[PDB]
């Protein structure tokens, strides 16, 4: 199996990546988080 | 002094349209300011 796993270990590598930014915001969550609440509401309010 | 009431009259009608608009934001003002703070911070941040 291996011979392959530096190009798979970099595969999955890339690919836990693209969701580690999500992850921050879904690792420590709890609902009627006013600060979470807030900001999300002032960031979606800026791009619209 | 009727004669000249007319023009008093329209310059200060002028002149409160002229700060209504910034009384406007201006209704109220509390202490601490619990949600003036947040907006006007938003207001900066995008200025910037």
């Amino acid at each position: 199996i291996r011979d392959t796993l530096p190009g798979l270990r970099n595969k999955l590598q890339s690919q836990l990546l693209s969701i580690e930014k999500e992850v921050e915001e879904y690792k420590n969550f709890r609902p009627d988080d006013p600060a979470r609440k807030t900001k999300a509401l002032l960031q979606m309010v800026q791009q619209f």
